């Protein structure tokens, strides 16, 4: 019936015809609130752009009895639930779109979006034939989400996308329900933000050679120049348009690491500064935490930042600093760290984070970073433990090392947002995070005490863009798992199911199709077998059972009414499939009901699910399942066969 993606946090159906959006309908605004008439307006552009209708904004109390109308309250009773939270009520009489908070209208009106027909979205065509249900029946909907902090990081230094591509995956993301962009803007092959002041930041930071290909250390390279980045005009209007989607925008400044394309544009900023921007993504320069020229270049680099990009939190980074390569035996660290009394390198970075720590704080913003920041060397790279302590106010994310050092942080004071780089890195293919370890992920971590859960805001997932040069190839490594970390996100943990969720996906898919998202095809419909873990065995087959080809399995105590019932032949292991021509229900010793279709479960599993329609049970009958099936070239097969009532 109803198929959101992220699935709301509550939902209640009722019998009888759903609402109906005509040409007669009508969007009636019962606040003068100024927030509100605001969300109205553009939902009523949205939405009369998408369904052809008019869908006029009238005032409160010029409703038609003649067609549905959609009605926007201002409810404080969901204000527990965050300002993110809404309420939807559905019946031929009308459409009510409640939330304390004028961002919850928005999300609101996502969710109506996606239980509606998905040509929605067809830029083309004619809509006037369309029937536009809100979803099969009444219902009533009371959503919120379970994280704050629902992220999607978007790679533009490694390659540069532009203001067309990242509007597309920002129009995804508000579908979604994901709520920050973490823009990932600098690092040592490029740097992509206008920079007033530094022009050269621009003229010379976002321009290289060529790149290599393939994967890392490949040997190959594309031999095409690569340029680009954003204006401060263009991001003023990109922070705007996804603000107006309920999106905060976190710019990333890579530093003290990841900083060659800087220093070649100002090579006073690091003590071993390339030549020319790196063609490579595995050269790492570091700036110099030693100099004062260097916070000072950084503080006027972040009070452009601070100009243009409103959200409270900054993300500087701080990531890989590959102490030995970059600092370990420069005479000025080893003087530096003498006169400090420092005895290792990661101390160099600790009073080099704490430091721009102190800028963030004096320009009304607060400091976020991956887990590097917090002390302890998770690289391999010589760096020690750090003696002194972070600022506590300053955000981690979690992406590398053992959860025990997430813990630590969480139980010293930091908020933290959990991006364990083997469950959350888009770049990454689907055998490393299949899209089941993505829907899967738990961002709050195993073993932490419930009293310090509230540290844990939420997740992001990072597209890394080292091998990623179209949007389409975008497209296909972020979704469809961007899908399901919007999910994990948002909804409750206890109303999280897989085998629901893929065939939402399914749904979902037709919508990524008309707005011109190249997902990975072949992943969303795929049979698991942790699909079937609470669903009955009713037996299995092994070499000595597949002597014969006929096999019965009881399922008396199964059958308790009529309906389809689903029988799923699932290999388990050996080195031969089984053939199966045709599942049959029996009731006593006679036929009720075969489903007969040439079937094949092996490594590959093709039309394995066999559909029986059981009768009304007769009382005091047993009910068998007959299934005809063989070895396929060997006997050496094992497998198991559930049943599952309608």
């Amino acid at each position: 019936q109803e198929q959101i993606i992220p699935k709301p946090a509550e939902i209640t159906l009722f019998t009888g015809s759903p609402a109906r959006l005509t040409p007669d309908s009508l969007i009636i605004t019962e606040t003068q609130d100024k927030a509100f008439l605001d969300q109205a307006g553009q939902l009523q552009q949205m939405l009369s752009a998408g369904t052809g209708l008019p869908l006029p904004l009238k005032p409160a109390g010029q409703a038609s009895k003649k067609a549905a109308c959609i009605v926007i309250k201002k409810d404080p009773a969901l204000a527990a639930r965050g300002e993110e939270a809404y309420s939807i009520q559905s019946s031929p009489s009308g459409i009510i779109l409640s939330a304390a908070d004028a961002r919850g209208i928005f999300y609101a009106g996502q969710s109506l979006v996606q239980m509606m027909p998905s040509v929605f979205h067809d830029r083309t065509g004619d809509k006037s034939a369309v029937r536009w249900n809100i979803s099969e029946t009444p219902f009533r909907i009371t959503d919120y989400p379970r994280f704050s902090w629902r992220a999607l990081m978007i790679d533009e230094a490694r390659h540069f996308f532009g203001e067309k591509t990242i509007k597309q995956i920002i129009d995804q993301m508000a579908l979604l329900k994901m709520n920050i962009l973490h823009w990932h803007l600098t690092d040592d092959t490029g740097w992509r933000i206008e920079i007033k002041k530094y022009p050269r930041l621009t003229s010379i930071g976002s321009k290289r050679r060529e790149s290599e290909i393939g994967t890392w250390n490949s040997g190959k390279s594309d031999g095409t120049p690569h340029e680009g980045f954003y204006t401060q005009e263009q991001i003023r209007d990109i922070v705007q348009y996804a603000a107006r989607r309920n999106i905060t925008i976190v710019p990333e400044i890579e530093m003290p690491g990841h900083a060659s394309a800087a220093a070649v544009a100002y090579p006073f900023l690091s003590l071993k500064t390339p030549g020319e921007v790196p063609t490579t993504f595995i050269v790492n320069t570091a700036f110099d935490p030693t100099s004062e020229k260097t916070y000072a270049f950084l503080s006027d680099v972040l009070d452009e930042v601070t100009a243009i990009f409103p959200g409270r939190i900054i993300h500087i980074g701080g990531d890989e600093v590959r102490y030995d390569k970059q600092w370990k035996g420069v005479p000025e660290i080893e003087e530096f760290m003498k006169k400090n009394g420092m005895k290792s390198y990661a101390d160099v970075q600790m009073h080099f984070t704490n430091r721009m720590s102190g800028i963030i704080a004096q320009k009304g913003r607060r400091m976020m970073g991956w887990n590097e920041i917090y002390g302890h060397d998770v690289n391999g790279d010589g760096g020690g433990k750090a003696g002194a302590k972070l600022d506590t106010n300053a955000v981690i994310q979690f992406w590398k090392g053992n959860t025990s050092l997430a813990k630590n942080a969480i139980r010293d004071g930091h908020d933290v947002i959990n991006s364990l780089h083997t469950s959350t890195y888009l770049d990454y293919s689907y055998g490393s995070i299949p899209l089941q370890k993505a829907y899967g992920f738990e961002p709050v971590f195993p073993g932490l005490e419930k009293q310090y859960h509230s540290r844990v805001k939420g997740l992001g997932a990072q597209v890394w863009t080292e091998w990623i040069s179209t949007p389409e190839r975008l497209h296909y490594q972020a979704f469809p798992r961007a899908c399901a970390f919007a999910e994990v996100g948002w909804t409750p943990a206890g109303k999280k199911d897989f085998p629901d969720f893929k065939k939402r996906l399914k749904a979902y898919s037709e919508r990524m199709d008309l707005m011109g998202i190249k997902f990975a095809r072949n992943v969303i419909s795929q049979i698991d077998k942790s699909d079937f873990f609470n669903t009955p065995r009713i037996g299995t087959w092994t070499p000595a059972t597949l002597t014969r080809e006929e096999h019965s399995f009881d399922v008396t105590k199964l059958v308790k009414a009529s309906g389809k019932h689903t029988v799923t032949l699932l290999y388990d292991k050996g080195a031969h499939a089984i053939e199966i021509e045709s599942v049959a229900l029996y009731e006593n010793s006679r036929e009720v009901s075969r489903d007969a279709h040439a079937g094949r479960s092996g490594a590959h599993k093709e039309n394995i699910q066999y559909i029986l329609n059981a009768p009304a049970p007769r009382q005091g009958a047993t009910y068998t399942v007959k299934a005809n099936f063989k070895g396929a070239g060997g006997r050496d097969s094992h497998g198991t066969v559930y049943f599952e009532t309608p």
